[PDB]
């Protein structure tokens, strides 16, 4: 039975994107990529058709993980398909949440990404307007909640 996630941030193109290309590889890793669909969407119209932001393209090259998107925002029928949204901060939770239920079938869980970290720092923070040290950190949460929502689902 093929499991599913949605990564969800505000426009798609930084935060989300990183966690679905995060989660991709950790999957691919432990040979189990074709047991998981993995993508990310947007609770906002903001960037829809843009690329992930550079300046988290050079975070994920230091890293060696290859991302690629075309940003897109949620809809309707993600509620349906997906078996976890898992967002970044409590805006973007609030909105999922209503969004959700304007729609018959939310089959979706919808959660916090961070309240999967081992280490508590629950909130994803938007490093739009930070420095290079706020897009590594970003990096690090989703690095550490990913491997526990593999691991664990709740
Ligand atoms: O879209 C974003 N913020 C945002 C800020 C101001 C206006 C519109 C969007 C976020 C972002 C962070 C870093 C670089 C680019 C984008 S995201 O939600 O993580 O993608």
């Amino acid at each position: 039975a093929t499991k599913s996630v949605l990564f969800v941030c505000l426009g798609n193109i930084c935060r989300s994107p990183i966690a679905e290309a995060v989660f991709r590889k950790l999957v691919t890793d432990q040979n189990i990529s074709e047991n998981w669909r993995v993508d990310s969407a947007a609770t906002s119209g903001y960037e829809i058709g843009n690329p992930p932001d550079y300046r988290g393209q050079s975070c994920m090259k230091r890293h060696g993980i290859p991302m690629s998107h075309v940003a897109r925002q949620i809809t309707k029928e993600d509620f349906a398909t997906f078996d976890y949204i898992l967002c970044m901060d409590e805006s973007n939770l609030r909105d999922l949440n209503r969004k959700s239920n304007q729609v018959k079938t939310c089959k979706a869980k919808i959660e916090l990404l961070g309240s999967y970290d081992p280490q508590k720092q629950l909130i994803i923070e938007d490093p739009y307007y930070g420095n290079d040290s706020d897009f590594e950190t970003v990096y690090q949460q989703c690095v550490r909640c990913c491997r526990a929502f593999l691991e664990k689902a709740h």
